[PDB]
């Protein structure tokens, strides 16, 4: 029968049994050891939650969205098998994560395969295919009578896209597919969802309220295409929460000390690969930098390898237990300054291995006697969603500070 | 070199640069991936929270109720040392737990080497002389004139008891420093009140005590030719109140019986699994789980990651612990039976828990069953409730002063305050569980422990 | 056509136009000027809500749980009809409330007028017959489908109760509904929720009980050839807290010494202005104050406004009611003796509390005092505090089914869930004041005061 | 000894006994009966505060910034003679108030009585004038310390404006102090902060902007050779924040619809029920309502209670507020008539506000209009918000007026380009 689980954020939740029988599967609680906000906790330490309850809130949210939508406009014959597929789409929205969520799949997969194109939502599809394949959940849910060979489609692309080239459901039914994910707008359930679990642990204060928005959900047909809105007199609502929303970033997102942090371990995960062998499918052994095109080692690969890094004794991994026992002591290297991001080109994903090189290969002008190799220098592209450039080096002696900072702005200039 | 640090719980906390210098070490920073709930988590999607933050919020209260207290009554001759050593303290009063905290010293350790009874405050009595001596704090700590042949033992008799007035690291006209942190005459102190304010902010339940009032309502006047802390005569309400509170929090979410039986089923999986496994110590030395609470440096290495590593575990000789593991991972759980009338009139000991499985086992029940079960089909847990003194009366102990003269101390009794309130103060429970799933075998279980309860008081 | 209001404790309400048409009338905005604790705000200075918006989250905590019990089972053929019904009555349950509330009705008529019983719950039913008969509401109310012959005599009564089986707005197999707004057989309602979470809200003292989870697990069952709503056999426990929470913030904030004193004072300075204040009744005539009950008309503009009338006149003929209420204001309150010690092993009856100031009088100390004391300078108290059943434990009438059973009710005593619940469920208090203000007058009525405690057992 | 009152919004708080003293007289009591925002309790039932806890909350803040900034920064040689003066100020800001707090001042005295200035703070320092002379506080003024004869300037020039250097209560070391209890520098003051969150609290919205993270990284420095409240570089996103809900806040509650027609309609009562009440005052005398300022004795007796007394009031003379008021309890208030365009200059002085509504009536729309509307059918609004923003309000409620309405104002503003 139904279930109940409670949760921080929100009151206590009702769970469909076949939810729930997809709940418990190894592959799903894997998401039970990575933390929301990854490399953020050592600078707050309020920030210890998983990603267990964001996908569970994800899910209701968009569940009694979809209910209360479909309530006050009977006339759009939406069917339980609708919020079922869009409750399901929403749950398993985030499984493609790995270690602390974005900086695996933002630094360090395309720092060590830069030629390979990889995407955390990618990842999340391979897996939900691979979950619903491996533990048989296809009887259940036919059990149901929801039709898995047309749903199971229409949950792929409502999680990821695809002149209309959606073939999950006819276009009488095409608001849907921007309930969990919305391309034109970015603002969706999840994003409610998060931020209220963000605010919430971080000890920052809310403004918005989507019980509201809930409150005044209308659709209509705009174009020959249903769209969902609310009543114009919401523009104080939508203001304060875009402004919470620049607030949150500002303050957490991109907080010089959690960036360092998720640099070093990045640096200390990647100095550490081509001597870690996970177990795969059919014995084949994956060092961490590749597992990604596989989901058998996938699925043991979470926040663990940091620790066990942390307390392993082999002497092949000296270097990065050094690293990280630097980061465990607060020995934490040193800004320098920051960049002038000008040109409406963008820094290519797969060019960040040029940026040290470069940086190095630059001549100062002004009067330096020390000189520094590449090797000794850090630089990192934050994605303002701008592009931001900063730039860390080895050393720490105030000398050598001197040095890199006129390495950087000669460099600075040199690049527009 | 001031620093801050915020909380989800109170603001933004101040640390001396002594303290700076403690925290970043990784003895301390091991408790980072300990969390503090242990085996509720499972249960309450929320309760998400490590033992850092709890041991940040504990010296934080401790060093702001020293400073209100000594700037209420200046006479006390309080100086800034005096509440650094008490803030210190504070701190470090919880290293010495184990993975999934009351798991360690609660489940495994009794079952592991049943020849020795060890609690967690001599093992973070240990934790912190080893940080001490390792990490050469002494120079610092000299540095900033604080004197550490005499505070060290302060700090380590504050931690734990005493080992006539025992007491040696301070005179006696500052005996009111020992019931700060750890209190033992009663259990009043700042631990109770941050554990309270994070777990009930975290769970999801809503708390009624509040720390502020009592705070400010505090005073130190001699009884018994002794310097204590008194509470004015009319918040014995709220003692009560706030006890109850604490007895409402142990009934609702720390003793659930899921959280219980994911304990013991993670008990049984590191029992089961001890063998096989080598943890690096002082010398290139290795040693067992049970015989790691011997050497510091082995024991620093020992978090919640083993849960998960013997989950991941690869070698054959880790399989039933693996298997174990993935029916906990399946949510295939023990299937509860049922509970008993509590107890009687007697109260099971602490050597007798062995024998209930094997009293169930032998019961005969008058209907036939078609299955038949054996000793070990049996899982039996005894659940001591009680106010924290074992059946004694907490608030006897505590003394009231007077607003017309606020240099006496008296003693309220039970009868002086209402008639609404518990006519005894400790009961105990039972437990009983199956590991059988099917409806016969539930049936058969349910059968045989109305047999064993009905034989029974 | 639905209107919204924001309420700081709930979301947004959604009123039926037929209720938004009831809400905008002068008898119910009536209720904008009546303090809910009465003279609490004068000790709390959080404490200022009306009866207005208290009403407000009756109806709509009624509404949410009548439509969850709807939702979970389609069976019980619920209409709209009788979702506005409750509605309406739970909107309108505390009409007949004289000034500052509970004061008027507790110690103000029982003196001016003890011959005649009089209970609020009366004069809001006779309030509401008014509303109906002047207001014209029937039409509307026939214009929805309610059909005014059987609906209004429901909803009066949902509010007082009967006026075999005595109900006959409704038959048997809804039997249900009686207990949502009001409930007289173990007294859950949402009543005790809305008040429990604004008077903690505005107050600043947290709450401890969470209706949601109630609700969640909400239930109707057949008990006795009778429908009721039954909770599941896990919720003992927070029905307990529930009554714990409730008799504490009674003792809490409800009977504050300085409250009860306050109140006690201005009810004596009503008591002698009266004779002298005119309100306009039906036909021109005029009513006394304590003689305003008989016409609804005259009782309608009998708000707060008077107490400030009274203080703020200039007529000769209230010069002592004036200097009491400047007394008040000047904080030169009548100054607390003592209380003595429950008495609560035989009760005291209500007709007896005029002859405590003649007891305590007739005491003769022994130690000579120089000063003398007579009975007209001794106000007497007495409260009244329990889980509202008078020694019966509410949980006993309460019907509780298991998991495994959903269409069965079985009973759960008191030893079954524990033994840590209180032994008593009701007693009695007294309180004793000096009107003088002098220290030696102090002195005197505290040794009367503690010779005849000591007299009287 | 010291008392301890609790507030669900800073918590238990810490009074002197001196500012106990002050409280418990019927100058401060009476605040007891005086609404927060006015008349915006018939739109949001959950703000139903007086001034009474937004005083000594006030007070409670103001003491606390003084002692933090004394704690930090000893150099400054601050006695507590100095910060009980700033706390009883800051308890005292806000006494001269009439009913609704802004009714009054707003609009119902500049129309009555055209030709006086009257701000409300001037009412508050005279009644604390009042207050100090005729309670016998001076002898209890002079036991803790604490200077009458300067102190008494030094609040009354902290309450009322500065009346090179202006001030006279303390020199130029102490050039700090003026600017806690009001900050006419830049605005930011612990006022502000109080009520911001009181309001925020009852009506049921979420503030996310902290005084105690202000409280924490403020400090003093000497700037252009005086001193002024500095804070550092890294929180100026939280002062923008705070801005914005201070934005918010006055453009969702402090500017509704219908609590500002409610407020002028309540206006129009008072002023009709003038003429017609008498407050006694002192000596005897008795004063009307728009007179009752002139003597503050009687001005003590202005309370809420002018409401319930005209609205229950039987006086035939009553009879146009008594409708006027049943009309306000019956839901059937004023219709939106238009919104101003208030481009160019449309800065409405105090003095004119009687002539708009008779200037509306004598605009000549280019539209057949058989019906012919007085100017006392029409009203006209005006508020400051800190840009002008006027409007119209129409007393009849038939659609054939509401339609010929519309016209004028048109032409009005179009007259007013
Ligand atoms: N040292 C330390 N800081 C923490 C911890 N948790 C959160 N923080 C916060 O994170 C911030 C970053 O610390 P640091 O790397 O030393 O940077 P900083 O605070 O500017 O100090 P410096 O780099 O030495 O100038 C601190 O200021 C703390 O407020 C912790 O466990 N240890
Ligand atoms: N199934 C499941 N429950 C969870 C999870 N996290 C927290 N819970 C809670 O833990 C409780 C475990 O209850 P159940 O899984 O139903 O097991 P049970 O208590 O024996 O009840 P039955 O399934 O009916 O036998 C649930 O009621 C949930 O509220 C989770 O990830 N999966
Ligand atoms: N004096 C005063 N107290 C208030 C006011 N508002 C709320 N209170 C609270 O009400 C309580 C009443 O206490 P007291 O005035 O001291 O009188 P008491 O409690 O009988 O004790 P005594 O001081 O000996 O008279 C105070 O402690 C305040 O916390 C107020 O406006 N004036
Ligand atoms: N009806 C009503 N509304 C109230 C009351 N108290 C506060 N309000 C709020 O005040 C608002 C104003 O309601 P109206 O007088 O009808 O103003 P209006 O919404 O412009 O007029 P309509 O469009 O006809 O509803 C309502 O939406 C309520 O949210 C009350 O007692 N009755
Ligand atoms: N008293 C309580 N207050 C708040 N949350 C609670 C309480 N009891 C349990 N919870 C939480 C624990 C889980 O998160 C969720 C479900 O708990 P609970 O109702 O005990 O379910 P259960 O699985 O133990 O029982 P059932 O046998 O009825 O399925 O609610
Ligand atoms: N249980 C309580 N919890 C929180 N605040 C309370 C409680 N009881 C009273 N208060 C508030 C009321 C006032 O705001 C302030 C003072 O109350 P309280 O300490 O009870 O004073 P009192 O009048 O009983 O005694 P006294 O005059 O001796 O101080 O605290
Ligand atoms: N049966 C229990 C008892 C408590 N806890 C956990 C919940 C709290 O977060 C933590 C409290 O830590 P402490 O032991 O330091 O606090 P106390 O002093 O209250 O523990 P105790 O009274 O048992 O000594 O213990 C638990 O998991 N299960
Ligand atoms: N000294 C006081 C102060 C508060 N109350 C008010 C607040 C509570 O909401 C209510 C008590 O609840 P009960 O269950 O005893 O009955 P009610 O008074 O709530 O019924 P009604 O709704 O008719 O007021 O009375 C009180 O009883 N007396
Ligand atoms: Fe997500
Ligand atoms: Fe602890
Ligand atoms: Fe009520
Ligand atoms: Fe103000
Ligand atoms: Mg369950
Ligand atoms: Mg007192």
């Amino acid at each position: 029968t139904m279930k109940v689980i409670n949760d921080p954020i929100h009151g206590h939740i009702e769970l469909h049994p076949l939810l729930v029988r997809i709940i418990d599967t190894p592959q799903f609680q894997r998401l039970r050891y990575i933390k929301q906000l990854g490399g953020g906790y050592y600078v707050f330490p309020g920030a210890s939650h998983n990603r267990f309850e964001h996908s569970l809130g994800v899910g209701y949210l968009a569940g009694c969205l979809v209910h209360a939508l479909g309530e006050k406009q009977p006339e759009l014959q939406i069917s339980e098998r609708d919020v079922l597929c869009v409750q399901i789409a929403g749950l398993c929205h985030d499984l493609g994560h790995g270690p602390f969520s974005h900086m695996f799949d933002g630094r360090f997969i395309p720092l060590a395969r830069p030629e390979v194109k990889w995407t955390h939502e990618q990842g999340s599809v391979m897996m939900f295919e691979h979950l619903i394949n491996s533990n048989g959940i296809k009887p259940v849910m036919e059990q149901y009578g929801l039709i898995p060979e047309e749903d199971i489609c229409f949950i792929k692309e409502q999680i990821v896209g695809p002149l209309w080239p959606y073939k999950g459901r006819p276009e009488n039914k095409s608001f849907l597919y921007e309930i969990v994910s919305n391309k034109r707008n970015g603002i969706d359930v999840d994003k409610w969802d998060y931020f209220a679990r963000d605010c919430h642990h971080l000890g920052i204060q809310n403004n918005f309220d989507y019980k509201r928005f809930i409150k005044f959900a209308r659709v209509c047909e705009v174009d020959n295409e249903l769209r969902i809105c609310a009543r114009d007199k919401e523009v104080g609502n939508l203001y304060d929460m875009f402004h919470t929303r620049n607030s949150l970033h500002r303050r957490a997102y991109q907080h010089k000390v959690g960036n360092i942090i998720d640099t070093m371990i990045t640096d200390a995960f990647l100095k550490a690969d081509d001597y870690i062998e996970i177990t795969g499918a059919g014995g084949k052994k994956y060092r961490i930098s590749t597992a990604i095109d596989d989901m058998e080692a996938y699925t043991k690969l979470t926040d663990n390898i940091f620790l066990e890094i942390l307390y392993s004794t082999d002497p092949k991994l000296k270097d990065a237990r050094e690293i990280l026992k630097q980061i465990e002591y607060r020995n934490l290297f040193k800004y320098v300054g920051e960049t002038q991001p000008t040109g409406q080109i963008k820094i290519k994903r797969e060019d960040y291995e040029s940026l040290p090189k470069e940086v190095a290969s630059a001549k100062p002008k002004v009067l330096l006697d020390v000189k520094l190799k590449a090797e000794d220098f850090i630089v990192d592209v934050i994605n303002m969603d701008e592009q931001l450039i900063r730039v860390y080096c080895k050393k720490v002696d105030r000398k050598s500070l001197y040095a890199a900072r006129q390495y950087f702005v000669q460099w600075c200039a040199d690049r527009n």
